[PDB]
């Protein structure tokens, strides 16, 4: 596709459309390029800043910019976000499909604080994907700049950098440098345009369900087993006390004791945190307590952490200092902003396999009972995986992240990116754009020296992002009503996920995807 | 092959994260210390806080030697205090163990 | 409907247009922030609709002439629906439709 100048090169496609195991959402939103690191590559360390060994860091920042539809929100609007939740045991991305157009490329002088812009006809913009995966992919760490939630947004593309081998602010030999203009690349004008479309490789469904039983009450609570334990090591003849062996066979009455085939799933236990201020211990703990990963000599502390429900019973004021995922709110800032600022989510469903963040797993022998030595018990606060065991992921929620490329490893577990969502040995490629340099009047005379003159300038398009998403439909016997999604149907001075009098989108709280029942 | 990224430093090094953690629990009014709690979004400055997807590989500690005999503690360790499995009564020292790093 | 006219489950639909947003200058950094920047501008064109009315024609056996609408043939200062001296179109009455006569 290509057509002369006055001519529009895509159109507007911003929909949802249902069809049964399917549906299909496409996206729309426009875009700004700006002209980053003034078209250089620049070599950027912790060197000569505060340092701190554990946030060293070598690497490279480009003049590229790159698209990153990596969010539940820039596909599902929070109705259809609904639809899928109170509907669906499961759901998963089959296709994509990727489309880029209308580009503007923008010329701006500024002259004495008088700043004006006009059209540049003849300028062009490079775009390209790493299908090969041959770049560094930065997807998969939750950063900004995303495709805006709602449709009316214009937004701004990020700049692409990326890490390389680092010994604390300096480089080592084995360190990567790649330069995105050793990339093929399609250039294009304002009549060009770009497209292009990929498959998603088979991942199982998200599980949009929690258990409606749980691991430890899975038997007949009106039948006896007919295997036994030893319930008492010491009988009561009204003689004190006086040894003996006795067993007993498994009773309703006592279901904590009853043989069982399975294990709930694995722990790293985490720093427990009350949302009231008062009850908390003073200090300040942040890192000095929290769980963390020794990773070459720095640490780095294990954040959205291994799957684990975030409060025991009604506990609700609780949570994991670092093993829950906290949202934005917009009117929220960079590094102070307290807790009115934030969302924070509750893993709360998982409670029927999942061990919970704050406490422990269990409790563990630790020595050779005998007449002479008493028998001892200690906490086990770490437990890695077991034959046996069972659980369910991290849920993921509609401003959550979808996808993360499983990095390149001889082996790996359970590879279920940690902050939720889906695991992919081949994601979608990451998308690089990019303004075209245009030198400003070279010398009159020949000169060797780099090129430094550049005629300034940024380029406005739409993007489209069209995915088909794979539903896993529900198929409950279950009697009595279900747990929905709900919009509060009381008076209010605004409607969940609007525009306030200024204009300005807002969603709520975070939404999981966990209200339908399955058993175990 | 070698990796040339590490697993901790696999973000954008120019762009925030969308996510926030409990940064602070104890706010500095110069009221000497104030219980609170403070949040912040992941930033490029404090990488080793921002939310992550995987962990590091399995580990079973061994213990530390070096190759200048000055530096090691005196006496005979090499059974004592070296990392070792229990299969049926006896003792069999872990040896190549599970993949570590040598020295970091 | 009770002001008059056509009521209609499928009416002629609604068409809605709309100027693109043409973002100004981006920051030279990335910024997270929503885009207030836009560069300021409007739309013109032409706009044609064509519609088909059927007639239900007149069948009258009433032997004298009818009432019909009518301009006033007498002289005057301004014709009726016209532009005056400095171009404003002005229609000076409603006009509805009840004119000829047909019997219960």
């Amino acid at each position: 596709g290509a057509d002369g100048v006055g001519n529009a090169s895509g159109n507007w496609h911003c929909d949802s459309t249902w069809l049964g195991d399917r549906v299909i959402t496409t996206s729309t939103r426009t875009w700004a390029l700006p002209t980053y690191n003034n078209h250089l590559y620049k070599q950027i360390s912790s060197a000569s800043t505060g340092a701190s060994n554990d946030n060293h860091y070598f690497g490279y920042s480009t003049p590229w910019g790159y698209f990153d539809f990596n969010r539940f929100h820039c596909h599902f609007s929070p109705r259809d976000w609904q639809r899928l939740i109170n509907n669906n045991w499961g759901f998963r991305p089959k296709r994509l499909n990727f489309k880029l157009f209308n580009i503007q490329v923008k010329e701006v002088t500024t002259n004495d604080g008088v700043t004006t812009i006009a059209n540049n006809l003849t300028s062009t913009v490079q775009v390209f994907s790493d299908s090969e995966y041959q770049l560094p992919y930065v997807l998969g760490s939750a950063h900004q700049g995303c495709l805006p939630p709602f449709p009316a947004d214009v937004f701004m593309i990020p700049q692409y950098g990326y890490l390389t081998l680092n010994n604390g602010s300096q480089a080592v030999g084995r360190s990567s440098f790649y330069c995105l203009e050793y990339f093929p690349s399609q250039m294009l004008r304002t009549g060009n345009n770009f497209t292009f479309s990929y498959t998603f490789e088979d991942v199982p469904f998200h599980s949009s369900y929690a258990h409606s039983q749980s691991l430890d009450r899975l038997m007949n609570p009106l039948i006896d087993q007919y295997l036994y334990y030893l319930n008492r090591t010491q009988n009561q003849s009204g003689s004190a006390q006086n040894k003996d062996l006795l067993f007993s066979r498994g009773s309703p009455a006592g279901m904590s004791v009853q043989p069982k085939n399975w294990l709930p799933g694995p722990c790293y236990r985490q720093q427990r945190v009350s949302k009231t201020k008062t009850d908390n211990n003073n200090s300040n703990f942040t890192w000095t307590g929290a769980s963390k990963y020794n990773l070459n000599g720095r640490e780095s502390i294990i954040n959205p952490g291994t799957a684990m429900a975030s409060h025991k019973d009604d506990k609700d004021k609780f949570f994991p200092m670092s093993g829950v995922m906290i949202f934005g709110k917009e009117s929220a800032g960079a590094s102070n902003t307290a807790l009115d600022n934030v969302m924070i989510t509750d893993e709360e469903e998982i409670k029927a396999t999942n061990p919970v963040a704050t406490e422990r797993f269990g409790t563990v022998a630790v020595n050779l009972q005998s007449s002479s030595t008493d028998p001892a018990t200690g906490d086990v606060h770490v437990m890695g995986a077991l034959p046996g065991m069972v659980w369910q992921d991290r849920d993921v929620y509609l401003q959550g992240p979808i996808w993360a490329k499983i990095p390149h490893t001889d082996g790996h577990f359970h590879p279920s990116p940690l902050m939720g969502g889906f695991g992919l040995k081949h994601p979608p490629p990451q998308i690089l754009i990019k303004n075209t340099p245009v030198p400003a009047n070279p010398p009159a005379e020949f000169s060797a020296t780099k090129f430094a003159s550049f005629i300034t300038q940024y380029s406005t398009g739409q993007v489209s992002v069209e995915i088909e998403w794979e539903l896993q439909k529900e198929n409950s016997k279950r009697w009595n009503p279900e747990v929905q999604y709900t919009s509060n149907y009381a008076k209010s001075a605004n409607v969940d996920f609007t525009v306030d009098n200024n204009g300005l989108y807002t969603e709520p709280r975070p939404i999981g995807t966990r209200y339908l029942t399955r058993p175990l």
